[PDB]
């Protein structure tokens, strides 16, 4: 069922744990804010957190498609004013969810609004939005695993790998 | 110096999980079984136990606030002739928890177990069986890994007692 | 595209002025249960009709498949632990949303429950109290109900043709 | 305790203002889309959708506080390249219809203004208002779709205290 791994779980969390002292180096009297929206970074959120070396605290959210512009079904249950903020993302690339998100959250007036993200890809040229932190530049294939669904499944891959169309 | 004590390094905490990962995965041989966790103080946990348990395994989220209790964001699937593990962080009142496993027996699931983290000895009171217990810990407030105050200290990879000052 | 209608506004509004008569008989305050928004227009009608204090708890409502399993988008903003509830409904078919209602409503134990409906249809699983009309198993739009998102704002009630 | 607003100067001039409204959205084949936000104007909603003549289309919106708010429940369909009319009980100080407008307008609809029932005298806040049923004075009141700690929403009149 999986093709080929594009990336194992100890490559993954050595990425992580050079991303998380990055991260704390930068924002070295309040903690640092990630927020997720549910749910193929919750893993990735979680070990990132633990990777960065400054205080941090959890926000979720989670969209819905309308069928650019996404239905809120949960909402942040904390105001955003003067809070640094770091968006953190799995996989960036023609993701106009993002860019809504960007914009949702500097609305509600942050202190700052960085992007981080585990993976990028090539057609995430073609979105607005700037991207502080990326763990790895990966093609255009469909990949599974580390919180990456197919129907909901293959999530819990501790690795990232490739899906053979079945 | 806001830790007094610590409980449960970070060695403990994942050398547990990898056993309950192991006894849960025994126990679950024949869909893929279903993971809910409400948020979010279980969310370290729930991604550290997927990892651990050597079956396909699949998330969902509940958001809940109080007023019995209020859903801010209920499941993203029915759960009908579904094989569901709920997954706890800790049990001591758990009044919450009792009314979350009879919301989801009348969705009527093929299977419902409940899996704690840490489970506090006034949990003796409430009456929900509980399949999976990490650990038994005195009646003393927490924190860290997933746990909370005011918000605080959930990024920590241990476990460990708040000191009174706070 | 209503072919005739069967029920007029004057028609309605005075059943709706009747059955808060029965209400009003029947029963601090009444709480009005209504599920969006079929039934938003019926509701805000029925509680001017009754004589006895009543109140609005609104609640949002998706679906899954189909056969009567129901996901919750916003639901109540209080707790109804021991009190005066009156699910108010604009339709009933063979459709289970309604218990999955109750039965949802009555875990959470309140004093008394009631269902209320403005039309009912040939078919019947709860205990259906005050029934406003009996209409057949035609097509029902107007006064709340739609038809793809539209003619909730007529006074009437209408019936579509295919 | 007192009575302000008579059920028959409510009943006549939501009449009065469908009527505006009625022959100002008069090319496109969708409706004029009604938006408010629960749980105080929604009687208001249902009495003005069937005083005005052209085809009406109901939305909701719930929202809890911490103008910054929080979305309980959001909307349904998307409100892109629509007539949006948001609908609000009472405009007085709060932010919370200035966010609407600029939480509305992100959503890039094709015209988007605001038909209120009353009006506080502070609302000189954010985005004007289209429409406007009662000029009210600045005093706490109840009745129609109005509450104090949720009750005397079933009054068909507007009186304080
Ligand atoms: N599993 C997986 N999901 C992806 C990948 N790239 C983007 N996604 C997410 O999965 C969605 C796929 O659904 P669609 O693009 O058809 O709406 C994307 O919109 C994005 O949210 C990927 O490489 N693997
Ligand atoms: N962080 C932390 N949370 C706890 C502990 N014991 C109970 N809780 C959680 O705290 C909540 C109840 O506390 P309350 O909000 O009523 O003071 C429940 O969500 C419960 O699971 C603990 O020892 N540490
Ligand atoms: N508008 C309208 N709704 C109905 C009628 N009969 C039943 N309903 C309700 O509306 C639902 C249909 O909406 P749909 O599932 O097509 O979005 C039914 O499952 C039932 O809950 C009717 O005659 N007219
Ligand atoms: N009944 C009534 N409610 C009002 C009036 N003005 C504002 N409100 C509502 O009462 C709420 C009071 O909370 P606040 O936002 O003022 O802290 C407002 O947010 C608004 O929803 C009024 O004149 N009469
Ligand atoms: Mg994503
Ligand atoms: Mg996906
Ligand atoms: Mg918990
Ligand atoms: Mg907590
Ligand atoms: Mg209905
Ligand atoms: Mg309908
Ligand atoms: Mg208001
Ligand atoms: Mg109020």
């Amino acid at each position: 069922d999986i093709k080929s791994v594009l990336l194992t779980a100890e490559q993954i969390q050595a990425r992580i744990a050079e991303l998380g002292e990055q991260i704390g180096n930068d924002y070295r009297g309040q903690d640092l804010l990630l927020i997720t929206v549910l749910k193929g970074a919750v893993l990735f959120v979680t070990d990132l957190a633990r990777a960065i070396p400054v205080p941090t605290q959890f926000e979720f959210m989670a969209v819905s498609s309308y069928g650019g512009v996404v239905r809120i079904l949960k909402d942040l249950d904390r105001d955003i004013h003067g809070r640094d903020v770091l968006i953190v993302e799995d996989v960036v690339d023609s993701g106009l969810t993002l860019s809504w998100l960007s914009r949702n959250l500097t609305s509600r007036n942050p202190r700052s609004l960085r992007v981080c993200t585990l993976l990028r890809k090539p057609d995430a040229v073609h979105a607005n939005v700037e991207i502080a932190y990326v763990g790895f530049d990966i093609p255009n294939d469909f990949v599974v695993g580390y919180g990456l669904d197919y129907d909901e499944r293959y999530r819990d891959l501790s690795y990232i790998g490739t899906l053979d169309p079945r």
